[PDB]
């Protein structure tokens, strides 16, 4: 198995300092963090259509740093912003602000009650954190699973997903980093080395929920076939191919005014066949 | 004459065709038809592929309708359906009562919006006016194979549900006909959405209930485009209550796009997850229940 962490750039309430607070964690099954500061019940990950659309669009023109020689969040951020500017994903004037954001304090659930909670924020051109302009949507996962760690294998390597809003961006950008050697980072408190880093930054745009975008990226990384492909991927094209297979074997459930268990249980052959096709091209077998 | 005037997108007189009549609430029956070839005569014809009454039933290669099921959609289906809806050609409150008239007006509007070239019109009209056959004639037709329209593997649902009607239709029901075909002489896929001014019993396509809506989806073979699955997506969209009400009340393509984007906002994707199928599917029940709390209020 694997461990994945999702961190969203947010502001605290006491000092109004923007920072990184983890929002959800994955060990196959997804756990979510409530506003109280406790973890919600573990559940199978369900993704929204817009999140997967947006993830595919940003991954198609994404920035991959495979077998990367770094062992620090600062160094990984430096090389990532360098390859961002080289690919013209961000303007060079934004490197200072993006690097300032990436190396903030990465808080965890153990300091939520110590602080005054976290609120969504957008990075600005200056060093001051602003308030989002788009209408807000309280997390459906928070409303559903949160209102109420020994499973990690010793040899597993963690994955860190960072989602943040910065209004000084032309378009959302994705930087996917695989380290050559798994390293421990100050962002993750758990004693598991980090192998993959997802960095998803961009401006406030319609149909873009960066929490849902990070949830989609973390669910994709928690998928066994994409993880195995990512460990052996030597180019962005192979990761895009794995994402294409992931979307091919996905099941989209349209809305209906007659929700029923029996009607939903008629899709068992569909789910089994999609799993079979997903694991057909993989070296691994389904558990 | 000499002039070939370029179409001018104008909405100054658009509100002059917005009726004051509030549409009635009708349940929908949807029929998906595909462009196929029959082995007996090698003649192009339209064949029943699936129907929606309360659930989806697909037609197998034995003439027997498979097990009813919930209508699942592929990701590429909704992607491409949004793509063709954004540039779609809409004829809302069309004062037509025959398939020939609907097809002629739709092709004229296709040419007006630069969706098809004038040289494609005659072949598209020839295709749209072909014989519309039903599941009963299939056994007498000596089988059916899919076909592509030229200028001159089985579907997942069939393999999962088909290898092994009038009573169920509510009295005040209107039909939606979804026409799906492959035409290699088209540059891009085109979507034609038609709402008739009043429901009609088209002689060319006999249905259990009068037709109110027509979905026309044609195009060439393209990456990530399964036209059968695109027709399934359009039919599933029409079977949903909120989109059907919005389509009854729509006066422009933009309102239809807004309804479709809301439909996608309330759509849930299950990724490939190695959990057992029953638990993985039944976990969608509370998520769907919370997601659809406000949609049907």
């Amino acid at each position: 198995k694997v461990y994945v962490e999702l961190q969203e750039l947010v502001m605290d309430e006491k000092n109004q300092e923007l920072r990184w607070m983890e929002a959800a964690r994955w060990v196959q099954l997804e756990e979510n963090l409530g506003e109280n500061g406790a973890w919600g019940r573990p559940h199978l990950s369900h993704l929204t259509f817009w999140s997967l659309l947006e993830l595919r669009r940003v991954f198609t023109k994404g920035t991959v740093l495979l077998d990367l020689q770094e062992t620090s969040l600062a160094g990984v951020a430096n090389q990532l912003l360098d390859r961002f500017i080289f690919e013209d994903q961000i303007r060079p004037q934004d490197r200072e602000e993006l690097l300032r954001a990436l190396l903030l304090k990465h808080s965890h659930a153990g300091e939520l009650e110590a602080l005054g909670g976290v609120k969504p924020a957008v990075l600005t051109r200056s060093g001051d954190p602003s308030q989002p302009l788009l209408p807000q949507h309280s997390s459906l996962e928070t409303q559903l699973f949160c209102e109420q760690l020994e499973k990690i294998p010793p040899d597993s390597e963690a994955t860190l997903v960072l989602v943040g809003r910065a209004d000084f961006l032309e378009q959302p950008v994705l930087g996917f980093v695989r380290l050559q050697e798994a390293a421990e980072l100050e962002a993750v408190e758990l004693p598991v080395p980090i192998r993959f880093l997802f960095v998803l930054l961009g401006p406030e745009a319609p149909h873009i929920d960066y929490t849902q975008l990070g949830r989609a990226a973390a669910t994709l990384m928690s998928e066994r076939v994409f993880r195995i492909d990512a460990y052996m991927a030597q180019s962005r094209g192979e990761l895009l191919h794995s994402l294409e297979g992931f979307l091919d074997c996905s099941l989209v459930l349209p809305p209906t005014d007659a929700p029923s268990e029996q009607a939903l249980l008629s899709l068992v052959p569909v789910q089994r066949e999609l799993l079979r096709r997903r694991y057909q091209s993989s070296p691994a077998k389904p558990d």
